[PDB]
């Protein structure tokens, strides 16, 4: 599966949703400026993934100690490096 | 209480938690380092809260349809403009 488009400092981070922009090195912006290119994502045709770990319901680990969806993000331990 | 302390861009942004730094014009910034000074209030023995308007599970609205509790932000209607 396709890796969300890139976002953020230096295109470091990748869109974990909509307005939702992280990296392992830059934590996670949510709806901030950084995110705004992330609307982009949903005027694509194929469907986009980000991140490796499964966390959550239906996260992913986007940062060190961060798992996040769509939606949102939230403090995970399993998301820990 | 009092509201947290200040962080993110120009002081614009409050704490919600840790590694949470929001503003209504902002976003909110997660494990970024626009959240660092936030992890400073777990210093300070007196209790904060910042947003106006609770909202899902022990949260508060922290910026445009976004609601945060000290551990993690989604996106909330009941939060938007
Ligand atoms: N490419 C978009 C839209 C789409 C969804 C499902 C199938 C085909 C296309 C996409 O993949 N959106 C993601 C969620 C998402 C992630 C990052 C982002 O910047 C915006 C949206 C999805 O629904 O899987
Ligand atoms: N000052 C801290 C610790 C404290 C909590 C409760 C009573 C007395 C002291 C504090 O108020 N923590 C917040 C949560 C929080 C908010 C912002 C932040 O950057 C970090 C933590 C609380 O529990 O209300």
């Amino acid at each position: 599966v396709r890796t969300c488009l890139p976002c953020g400092p230096g295109g470091k981070g990748r869109c974990f949703g909509p307005s939702i922009c992280c990296g392992d090195e830059l934590g996670c912006f949510v709806g901030t400026a950084e995110a705004l290119r992330c609307q982009e994502e949903n005027y694509l045709p194929s469907p986009c993934q980000s991140g490796v770990k499964p966390c959550g319901s239906g996260g992913r680990c986007a940062a060190a100690g961060i798992c996040c969806s769509p939606d949102g993000c939230h403090e995970d331990p399993a998301c820990d490096p």
